[PDB]
């Protein structure tokens, strides 16, 4: 059964990919060959051309993304050539600083060896490649509980956080044939962070909040014509409510609102106040403030859906067909002032894509 | 096959309603009844009591309201025996003046004759009972513009608006046997209206901003055992974002975020600076202001939420499976600050309970 499902992803995605390239001509003589190299070999290698292509398709098909309007300008780096520990911690390294790109962030992917037999040849542990840690011990809770568990499997392995409510994460990864996971800790010269300031609020500083400034994604699967990729770290650049909305303010994230309310100036005592809706607001200014005032980038969620409308319409004018999941693309904060959240999406699944896969520690 | 279709759901009903009041013993017996019925008439009647707790059950399944901690309390008016234009007509100006209460907003709703051989008694034209004509001519908008159609309907029929931007529309309802429907204007002792005003910005009444305090949706259906009431109109209260985000914050309604950015003195240029956020709150927070002020029954998203969320509980307590809508039950503001963002929801549907139906004009 394996075989034939990876023949007929094989046989989709070369005549999409082709078509897609000019190279529709091509394609007989390329099925050919991989029809060949999958009876002898189990598998087939995608050429470089493939590989690019079915990366940017697999953005281009993720129904959650509101970013997509970009898909065809993702920077792709194959590093299928990578055996060793060495070689993966420094790929990963170049991916951080190539990313950054001095604040003005390129859109990356750096993708590794894919599964052989399913087997891994390199299992990334981290959920993002720059991350911070989660402590929850005696009642106390420190720094981002949504990787608390990473965390404690982090300092099974030797690794020790300051404690702070900030502390990066190491890089944690494993290769095959190792039983344990290898973890570095990342260079700080290589960590953009940004501290939040408001644009008139002076107090805002006394909440000595940061976040860092690219969201590096390094726990999906990126599935290609049957060739699973598990190890395939990916970045664009914040929405701002990802941080203001979420991470600084989701109960069971830094749980930051009360707090806000405090500085701003405004009483957190009655839900008529709509005193968290305010507290939102201002943060979610103070974000998008502070990442352009530091040049790194960033997009608000109104111009954000504005470029996603013209996703929809770049897509109807190749006549290509749109997917996507409404409960995800809709921002976190005024989801009905966006175009978005008064139209419906068909929520199909189409590969390539990004695939989540279960956690290695857990 | 009519006939079978009802007879399955008044059995499905029945069973379920007398289980729910108690009356497990009584449902052989009347099901007989019914069945009798049914055969010899081509319907059946329902108690007063079944009326009661199907109207109820009918709230208490509609997947897309926050509001349904309430269920049991619905005020239900059986006004089965109308026959007359008159009685139609005083039925709907009676149930305005109970379920406004003076302020203290009663749930309330006031079921007519259920349509018989598919053939409405009894068609009410309006989409609420007190809601605002809109118009749009000679590139000219003025008032509701989600009212345009019914409007230009009464319009033809010799009802004329003062072209205000909150001008009253008239009940409007046929009657079964006339080519059309009849309208009368609404007496103005019997609505009350709020002035939106700002708890602590004072231009905000330059705006002359006013809603009208009781929403009574009368174009849907309830179903019950397999009944077809289409003229039942029913109401709640507000929950405040359904005026502040929607009514009068949405393009295609009142529009009026750019003037309420202006009159809270903020500039309505960049998106990054988040004004309609910002605005959204502000005109949000001056809605439940106003009502509390004028001593109409309101609710504010947060404290909706946790109502609801109370609901979800009784459902478990009650051993009743729970379907909801999560596309609908999060609010258009600070949606992610509630619990209902967090979880899902099986959109199943149970009946009895409430559908749209078509539109008689248009
Ligand atoms: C260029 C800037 C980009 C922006 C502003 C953007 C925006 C976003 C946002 C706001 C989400 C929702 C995340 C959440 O709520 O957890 C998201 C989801 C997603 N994005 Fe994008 N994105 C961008 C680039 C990319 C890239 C480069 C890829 C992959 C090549 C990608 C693939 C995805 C996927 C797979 C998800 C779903 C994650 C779960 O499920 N995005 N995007
Ligand atoms: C008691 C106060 C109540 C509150 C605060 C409340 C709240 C709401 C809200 C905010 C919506 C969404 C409306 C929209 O966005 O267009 C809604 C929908 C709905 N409500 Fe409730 N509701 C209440 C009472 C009732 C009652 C008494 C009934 C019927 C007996 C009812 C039946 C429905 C139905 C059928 C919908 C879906 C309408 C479309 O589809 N609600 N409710
Ligand atoms: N005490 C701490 C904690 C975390 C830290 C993280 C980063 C840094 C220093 N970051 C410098 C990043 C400069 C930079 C500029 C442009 C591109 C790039 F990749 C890095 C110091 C920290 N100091
Ligand atoms: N700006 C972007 C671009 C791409 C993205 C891809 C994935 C995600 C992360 N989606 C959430 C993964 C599940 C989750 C939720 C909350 C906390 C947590 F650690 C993980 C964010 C992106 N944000
Ligand atoms: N120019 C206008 C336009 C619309 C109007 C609507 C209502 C009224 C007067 N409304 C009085 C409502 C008082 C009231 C109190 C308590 C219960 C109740 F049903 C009505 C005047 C208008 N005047
Ligand atoms: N507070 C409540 C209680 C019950 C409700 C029942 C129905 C509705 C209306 N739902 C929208 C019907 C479709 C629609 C959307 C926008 C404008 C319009 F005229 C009709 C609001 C309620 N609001
Ligand atoms: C339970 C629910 O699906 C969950 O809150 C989802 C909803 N929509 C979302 N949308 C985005 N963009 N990100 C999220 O984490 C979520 N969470
Ligand atoms: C097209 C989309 O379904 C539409 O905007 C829906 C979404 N969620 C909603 N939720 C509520 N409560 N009311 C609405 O009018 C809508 N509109
Ligand atoms: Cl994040
Ligand atoms: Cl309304």
């Amino acid at each position: 059964e394996e075989k034939e499902i990876l023949w007929n992803e094989a046989k989709a995605f070369i005549a999409a990919c082709y078509q897609e390239l000019g190279k529709a001509a091509e394609v007989k003589d390329r099925l050919a060959d991989i029809k060949s190299e999958i009876d002898l070999t189990g598998s087939y290698v995608h050429t470089k051309e493939e590989l690019e292509h079915g990366a940017k398709m697999a953005w281009r098909n993720s129904n959650r993304c509101i970013g997509r309007l970009f898909w065809n300008s993702l920077n792709v780096i194959d590093r299928r050539d990578v055996r060793t520990k060495e070689e993966v911690r420094d790929a990963l390294f170049h991916h951080i600083e190539t990313a950054t790109n001095n604040g003005k962030i390129r859109p990356t992917i750096t993708i590794f060896p894919p599964e052989e037999k399913g087997e891994k040849q390199v299992e990334i542990w981290n959920h993002q490649l720059i991350r911070y840690a989660g402590y929850e011990s005696d009642g106390e809770r420190i720094g981002d509980p949504a990787s608390c568990s990473l965390t404690a499997a982090c300092e099974e392995l030797g690794w020790r956080g300051e404690r702070t409510d900030f502390d990066l994460l190491p890089l944690i990864f494993r290769m095959k044939g190792d039983e344990q996971p290898v973890w570095y800790e990342l260079p700080r010269s290589l960590v953009i962070e940004v501290p939040i300031t408001h644009p008139d609020i002076e107090a805002f500083s006394d909440l000595e909040l940061k976040w860092y400034g690219v969201p590096i994604i390094s726990d999906m699967k990126l599935e290609v014509g049957g060739i699973h990729y598990n190890a395939a770290p990916f970045n664009g650049w914040y929405m701002g409510t990802e941080i203001g909305a979420r991470n600084l303010a989701d109960e069971k994230r830094y749980d930051k609102l009360k707090k806000v309310a405090s500085v701003i100036g405004i009483a957190a005592d009655y839900n008529t106040d709509l005193w968290k809706d305010q507290a939102l607001v201002e943060l979610n200014k103070a974000v998008l403030h502070s990442y352009k005032k530091q040049g790194v980038s960033i997009v608000d969620h109104h111009t954000a859906a504005s470029q996603f409308k013209r996703f929809e319409e770049q897509a109807e004018e190749a006549g290509r067909k749109l997917t996507g999941d409404w409960t995800w693309l809709i921002p976190p904060i005024s989801p009905a002032a966006t175009h978005i959240f008064h139209r419906s999406y068909d929520n199909s699944i189409v590969k390539p894509n990004y695939f989540y896969q279960d956690k290695p520690y857990e």
